[PDB]
């Protein structure tokens, strides 16, 4: 037997696996069972504890991903294809993951822990972007990540029973996160520091366990990449997800009480059939809207992300937040009109008027004329490439940017300490045309590191790239501040008033002053006041 | 006696006087009576046509001053005096002057009628900065103009009265229109070729003759300088109007039952008891907003200017509008807190948003923040000089340059050939301070060519300047094109699209495009929305 690869957790025995890196070996614990499986009489339930085990348990590669939808809109790619399951579906897929050092450290090691995005409905930690052998052997830290139950499996919600109470998914992220308090110093990470981070969903999932209490005391650092609690579609209200909910068990047959009964005959149907008719319970045609995300009930969220926002004291804490370059372009091509990966999306103008009632749905006639308003170009109001970037502006600030700058800011004035960046590289190996600019979630494979394995074909200044990138995410595990202990260019916190940020690129950093400060004034300032009269 | 200075009208005899300009002689025909005197019972009523007389009036100086509010805001100072009252007041006041080349031309010569800005509340003809004598020796052309009834003598109205009806002081005007056509053929004028040129209400009056049918056969061509009919100042419900005059006769001591009884105590009341009280019946505080103006009700306008402007076929229509380049500034030292020419009224966010609901009266909280969001650099929210550029851009934008805007891009879509101008030479001579830029109304003193007065001391550079100026003008009247018809760049028509203008400075033409419509789309597209709901 190998020492090194043997832990003994609360649970029980386990037994990991040494991966070979570029720059040597590491201990890689994958599929720790950290809770029961949610399946039969589970399903909709909260995670209940993973009960102990005699002898050990293999943690030698990936478990299965949680049952959600699978992406079919372009068969065969890659930039599509590198977000659907690279395992089986299977409700039994509450697992979590272990990267340590080879050999295991001998003194507490900052802890990252990473969970994924895909909208609340989709994604896994086995992704080959979310690698963390690359992080752990380059930066000296211990990376864990989980699986957490999307879709209706982890968010469908009908509030008040206690047999669909919503937000277990978010619940299954936590039950990860006291694991980790518990367990993670038998791999030799520190319990004591340990650092968030996220991206889409997962940014969002990391911003609502910084509002939530039980949450806030198992974590000490956090880092939101183009993500916030407060987008518009990171959470739902009650009514909204007691409809969507009723609506899915209608779509599939269905039909104590009348609570019970509909999620006793909600949980007789097949993965399958829940997640064939997931997205018919949507009110509208959109993008960037989701069926089943965190439900505001007043447990998980006592209030909206936005009032525990303004209403939060965050002195104490450090955050890193961002964006990519291209927050909206991504999503344009699933249902904006004239757009597609495969032409140049040279919209009209009155496919731009159609793509915003898309781009920004279930907004009155007249918010929806301020948003025309604000982006068109009315010296240039017909122009095709104008209103293509117009349009990727609105669903990238509308969705992403604004409510980012609007944490940022809030947290900032309240005691927080923050740092923000925009990612502006574009992959040398990016399949997506080159009009979408750097997309929502390419910043992903940097802060992983993955250009520096062998098997890719990134450039050499790519790899030197990514290095400074995990340099960067790891000081700022370790010390709340993405800064080296020196000759090199700053990285100035983020207030209310400079807004100070930097650009993540190839060249040194470069600071510069709002996060589209005009824009998300509209957005974070206006359209609030409007909507209410 | 000289035979030139001796004309018979279709009322009867008049006696001129010789005018010297530094170009040779010009005949000047000052104080024609082409009304009643609208005293006693006739005050509020429409003007009726001067009655002939016998023996030979006298026309070798300018008549009274319409009754009016005379500026205190700064006593002796040159910037708002040359705008006061140079002759004695009086009710007494509707006559009007032309000035003929010397010797009488002996064929018909295009003619041109100014009409005095002032807001409605002020104004005279026989101000030293509309004298007439510079353009028709310059450019051979008939200048007239004449005095119309301002404030509550020219447009107090109980709608749906005959004591009171309203817009007798545009009637006024188009009384003199009417005489201009009988009578000014015996000066050596065309009346198949009159130009209305105006200027502030001046302009706003232009407009309104454009939209009223029975002024349209009265003249063919239109200059709007620095106003529009669809200014929010410039016409008044039919409520309000009838609200505003009953507060007036309350202020001076009349009883409110009957309209006929309120008007015949109004008539009872010296004129100057009727100004004392004329800027207190204003709903609120507030900046370019004046008590007695033009009323919509159906019968001198049919619908508002606005309707009248959008529904209309302007085919056969030249008209050349045009604004200075800081049409903001001079209103804002009038109640705008913070602001006096006597500093430089570097105010703070606090006064800029106290400013905003003085600049923008009557509008809801949510039109008031849409405004502030629009007009502030959310960059630099706070930096005094940012924020007094940004408020005089509102009351600016508002009040004159997007009315102008709208005017000019709806009449150039329906027919009409439009010339757009913004003139942007600061005189030598300008008492206002520096930080007011070029404000509004000091570019008539460069178009009447007051600067070729050598006892005035305007630099060369400016008579040249002021003689270009009188040459586009003049050229506009007799073609409809001011371009001379020109190996020097070309005056391109202002279309709804191309949205091209000229800059009129010291240096050549220069041609831009857009009257500031990223702000005018605001005004004009949505800010009208927002008030409907
Ligand atoms: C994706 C990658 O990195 N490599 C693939 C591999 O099939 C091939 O050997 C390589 C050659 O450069 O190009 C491509
Ligand atoms: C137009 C205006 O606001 N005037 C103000 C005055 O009210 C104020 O008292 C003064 C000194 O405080 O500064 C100036
Ligand atoms: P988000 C709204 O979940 O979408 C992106 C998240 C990162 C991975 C690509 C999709
Ligand atoms: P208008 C809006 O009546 O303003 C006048 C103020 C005096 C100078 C001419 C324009």
């Amino acid at each position: 037997e190998d020492a090194e690869l043997l832990v003994t957790v609360r649970g029980g025995r386990l037994r990991g696996i040494r991966l070979k890196t570029p720059g040597g070996p590491v201990s890689a614990f994958l599929g720790i069972p950290f809770a029961e499986p949610p399946m039969g009489p589970r399903r909709f339930l909260p995670p209940e504890p993973k009960q102990p085990w005699s002898g050990v348990v293999d943690a030698t590669t990936f478990q299965s991903v949680c049952y959600q939808y699978v992406d079919t809109l372009y068969p065969g790619f890659e930039g599509t294809e590198m977000w659907n399951p690279n395992r089986e579906l299977s409700e039994d897929c509450l697992y979590l993951n272990v990267w340590t050092p080879y050999p295991r450290p001998t003194s507490p090691t900052p802890v990252l822990v990473w969970i994924y995005g895909g909208g609340f409905y989709s994604g896994a930690s086995s992704l080959d972007v979310y690698d963390g052998r690359f992080l752990v052997q380059a930066e000296r830290t211990v990376l864990v990540s989980m699986n957490y139950r999307v879709g209706a499996f982890g968010f469908l919600a009908l509030p008040g029973s206690r047999e669909a109470p919503g937000n277990v998914g978010l619940l299954d992220q936590r039950l990860a996160l006291q694991w980790v308090q518990e367990n993670v110093a038998a791999f030799g990470g520190d319990p004591t520091s340990v650092t968030l981070f996220g991206e889409s969903a997962g940014a969002a999932s990391v911003g609502m366990h910084l509002l939530s209490p039980p949450s806030r005391g198992l974590f000490h650092r956090a880092v939101l990449q183009s993500g916030a609690p407060n987008g518009p579609w990171a959470t739902v209200g009650m009514g909204e997800a007691r409809r969507r909910a009723t609506q899915l068990a209608h779509l599939v047959g269905c039909p104590g009480g009348n609570d019970t009964e509909l999620v006793a005959c909600l949980r007789t149907r097949p993965a399958q059939v829940l997640v064939n008719h997931e997205w018919h319970v949507l009110p509208q045609e959109s993008v960037f809207r989701f069926s089943f995300v965190p439900v505001v009930d007043g447990d998980f969220l006592s209030d909206t992300p936005e009032a525990l926002i303004n209403a939060g004291d965050f002195h104490g804490l450090q955050v890193l937040v961002g964006v990519v370059k291209d927050e909206g372009s991504y999503f344009l091509v699933y249902g904006a009109p004239g757009f597609s990966k495969d032409n140049e999306s040279l919209i009209s103008r009155a496919e731009f008027l159609a793509g915003v009632r898309v781009g920004v749905p279930q907004v009155s006639d007249l918010a929806a004329e301020a948003v025309v308003l604000h982006y068109t170009d009315w010296l240039h109001p017909e122009d095709p490439a104008r209103l293509r970037e117009a349009l990727s502006d609105v669903v990238g600030d509308h969705n992403v940017v604004c409510p980012v700058a609007q944490l940022a800011g809030r947290l900032a004035a309240q005691g927080a300490r923050v740092y923000a960046y925009v990612f502006e590289h574009r992959a040398s190996t990016l399949s997506w045309p080159l009009w979408m600019g750097v997309p929502h979630g390419y910043e992903i494979e940097f802060i992983f590191g993955i250009p520096l394995d062998p098997s890719r074909n990134y450039t050499a200044e790519e790899k030197i790239f990514a290095q400074r990138l995990m340099r960067y995410w790891a000081n700022f595990a370790r010390t709340g501040d993405p800064n080296e202990p020196p000759k090199a260019p700053q990285w100035p916190p983020y207030t209310a008033g400079a807004q100070q940020y930097v650009s993540l690129d190839l060249r040194p950093l470069e600071v510069r002053r709002g996060l589209r400060a005009q824009a998300c004034a509209f957005w974070n300032r206006f359209l609030p006041k409007l909507l209410s009269a």
